[PDB]
């Protein structure tokens, strides 16, 4: 019932070799799992997020975002990443994102708490 | 059952006068509503996110993040914000965040799709 | 000859206790020194940057930015910070910035190369 | 006399078709011109910046950054971009950056003052 519900739902892979498994709900919900190929991470982590379920029809992408807190049954990296981006449909469908990864720190170390980067997700690798 | 479940759960206010209403689950879930005092927004929007439910005990903050897609029954701003940050407990409890706000754009306009900023949330105003 | 040449030129202090000493040129140049109160840094480092020497007259701030590479005669932290922001004049003059601090890394570690934060500079402390 | 003085100096092109012309000084200076293929920009703009003139010899990139204020003899976009990144040498030499583009705004509009993105520069197109 959301415009790109089918387009977004499924398995995505980024340039680092990480795996993003998501279900898009009719209501705008994103739920799934994230497995990072890098960093202080092992196996799957819960993710949740939101997307625009009624995007513009003028060729614009579909805005979305999601969060992973880096705690699961195996490890806790005392940190959380949020990806903010847009889904672009078509033959080479993509989710183009920028992300913010904040670590829990002391107040004295808060200036160095947050990494920033960019991930591009595709349906194939 | 999460360490800062009680600390995080409730109503928070930022420097712009926005209102963030959240429930923290034992499992690491964040669910609630966001009302922005600024921008192309009216009333409450659904949010979801994650937090570290077993933070370090060395005085470090608690990593968390959440997403709002700016669609509700009143408006659709074809955009999504993610906040990434940490909760700092104590007498003047705070959630210190940085955020990324991505708009759905054409591919030609994607270079100007994403705003970045920083919000500090407190329990009082 | 630039509108805020006099306003910008001088000594500024941020929330971390760092010291930013700058001269604004008529042509839009920023030159000076930066001393960080935190991180892998000691004493003064060269900075250079640019500002809008003919800002809007509608109450808007003055856009500017500058760079420090963290090499001087004492230390080399193999990294560079850029601050991007605006100068806001008046009785409590401020330079409000966001910054990106990139470390030289191997290609395998490039995903974790860049910190992001925000500094507010004032004329007094 | 700087390790990558020769490597950095010259003409670079990004994924948008913008042109970055830079001279790297022995002392860590970057000077040159920037021509954007997009946005409120026409012709060349002055840039200045800094780079690590004595990088690590362990295969790490070379940290650098620079600023453009978007005022020249043709236009004034009341804004400034800073790029923060690293130079990676070799057969396919690259400068991989993230950037912050701040517009001069009123205090009421400062929350929406800053765009963030990422540019990759190469020696060929
Ligand atoms: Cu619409
Ligand atoms: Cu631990
Ligand atoms: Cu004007
Ligand atoms: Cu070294």
């Amino acid at each position: 019932m959301g415009r790109d519900e089918a387009g977004i739902t499924g398995t995505w892979y980024n340039q680092l070799g990480s795996t993003f498994i998501v279900t898009a709900g009719a209501d705008g919900a994103l739920t799934g799992t994230y497995e990072s190929a890098v960093g202080n991470a092992e196996s799957r982590y819960v993710l949740t997020g939101r997307y625009d379920s009624a995007p513009a029809t003028d060729g614009s992408g579909t805005a979305l975002g999601w969060t992973v807190a880096w705690k699961n049954n195996y490890r806790n990296a005392h940190s959380a990443t949020t990806w903010s981006g847009q889904y672009v449909g078509g033959a080479e469908a993509r989710i183009n994102t920028q992300w913010l990864l904040t670590a829990g720190t002391t107040e004295a170390n808060a200036w160095k708490s947050t990494l920033v980067g960019h991930d591009t997700f595709t349906k194939v690798k």
